[PDB]
C-alpha cells in the first residue's frame, strides 16, 4: 500500500509532539522555581 | 489512501508547531525572570 | 491533488523550522543573562 | 523509488525524536539545578 | 514533483535536524552555568 509507510511515521510526529508537550511542562515547572528564587533574593537582602 | 493520510499529517503539522509556539512563550517567561534575577543582584 | 498537499507540508516544514529559530533564538537570551549573573562570584 | 525516499524521512524523523530526547534530558537537568539550587538560598 | 518533492521535504528535515541540535548545546550552555552556580553554596 506505502500508506504503510505513512502510517508508522503519523505515529512518530505524535510521539514527536508528545515529547515536545511534557517538554513543555519541564519548561514551566522552571518558571515556579525561577520565582521562588526570585522572591527569595528580596526577602534575604544581605 | 495516501492523500487522506497526508493531512493528519498536515495537522500534526500545525498542532505539532502550534505547540511550539507555546514553548516558546515559556522560554521568554524565564528570560524575564531571568533578568529580573539579575538586577535584584546588582544590588544584594 | 497529492503533489500540492505537499507543497503545504514543505511550506509548514519551513514555517515550524522558522518557529524553532525564535525559540533558539531566545534560549541564547536566557545564556546570556546567566553569564552576567555568574559574574558577580565576588560581589 | 518514491516510496523508497519515504524511509529516509522516518530514519530523519526517528533522528529528530532520537534528539528532541537528548534535548529534553538537557532540560531537566535544569529542573534539578534549580530545585537544588533553590533550596540552598532556601537554608540562606 | 512528486519523487523530486520528496528530497526537498528530506532536506528540511536536516535543516531542522540543525536547528534543534543547535538549540542544544544552548541548553547545554545553560546546564552547566547553572551546576557552575549550585555547587556555588
Amino acid at each position: 500500500m506505502i500508506e504503510q509507510q505513512m502510517d508508522r511515521i503519523v505515529k512518530e510526529m505524535r510521539r514527536q509532539l508528545e515529547m515536545i508537550d511534557k517538554l513543555t511542562t519541564r519548561e514551566i515547572e522552571q518558571i515556579e522555581l525561577l520565582k521562588r528564587i526570585h522572591d527569595n533574593l528580596i526577602t534575604r537582602p544581605v
